[PDB]
């Protein structure tokens, strides 16, 4: 998955809270962690959840309201989904 590694375009988000996956479908993260999100066009519709990667390889669901969306970032190859990410 090129969005997860940052090879493809992705959205960047910062974790607000700690989260432990309860299910195989979810991924764990710590408060302050930076995650890559799939673009709108690759996002599944699961109410309360977004598709993300913490480690660049595994992907899974995170609670949408546990992260702040920071903006879209170009691959190496609620309105913040549009703005570009400025580190």
């Amino acid at each position: 998955i090129n969005w997860a590694s940052g090879e493809d375009d992705h959205v960047v988000a910062r974790a607000e809270y700690d989260f432990a996956a309860v299910s195989e479908e979810e991924i764990s993260f710590r408060a302050g962690d930076m995650l890559n999100l799939a673009l709108k066009e690759q996002q599944p519709k699961v109410r309360g959840w977004l598709l993300a990667s913490l480690d660049g390889q595994t992907t899974g669901l995170i609670p949408a309201n546990y992260v702040k969306i920071l903006g879209k970032r170009k691959g190496r190859k609620t309105d913040r989904w549009y703005d570009e990410y400025h580190p």
